[PDB]
């Protein structure tokens, strides 16, 4: 997993982990409301890129430090966050985890942390998820996105013609920013 930290935001530290091979995506998704408290599961159909997650999370803190929480917590403000949709149920059912999803990425935001602790997280999180976590990289978002669902759900122009993931990454920081 990676705690990600932003200097202008530097009480607040968002944990990211990455599953794959997941097994339990249907109960996870049936509890997902209940378990934002604790943390997002997001599909990784829609993601990416590492900075893709990372401009969502900055556009998060912004929204919330000067502005308003719209939902009831960080990790679903995130979720809103990342999707184009003014409204949370929307965001989880285009951007949660999905009965059929056989990866998730795991995220959660913490405020009251003076230092997270790796192990608990992480003991909790696999408590959880029934799958393998696998590194939170750009390598390894490159292999689970769906260009095509991506384009439909961010409305990307079908002349828009990126060459590679980091033109379509690119592309999806500016819908987020």
């Amino acid at each position: 997993m990676v705690v990600s930290i932003i200097p202008q935001f530097p009480d607040i530290k968002v944990s990211l982990a990455l599953f794959e091979q997941v097994k339990n995506a249907k109960e996870i998704r049936s509890k997902m409301s209940e378990l934002s408290t604790s943390f997002a599961f997001i599909d990784p159909r829609l993601v990416c890129s590492g900075e893709q997650m990372y401009s969502a999370i900055y556009k998060t803190l912004i929204e919330v430090k000067y502005n308003k929480m719209r939902t009831r917590n960080l990790n679903s403000e995130c979720v809103l966050c990342l999707s184009p949709t003014s409204n949370i149920s929307d965001a989880f059912l285009k951007f949660g985890i999905k009965d059929d999803s056989s990866q998730l990425i795991c995220l959660k935001f913490h405020t009251n942390t003076d230092d997270v602790d790796k192990e608990q997280l992480r003991t909790i999180m696999t408590s959880i998820v029934k799958g393998q976590e696998i590194e939170f990289n750009d390598d390894n978002l490159s292999r689970f996105y769906d260009e095509a669902l991506i384009r439909k759900i961010y409305k990307l122009s079908d002349d828009f013609k990126p060459q590679d993931v980091n033109g379509l990454s690119r592309a999806l920081v500016d819908a987020i920013q």
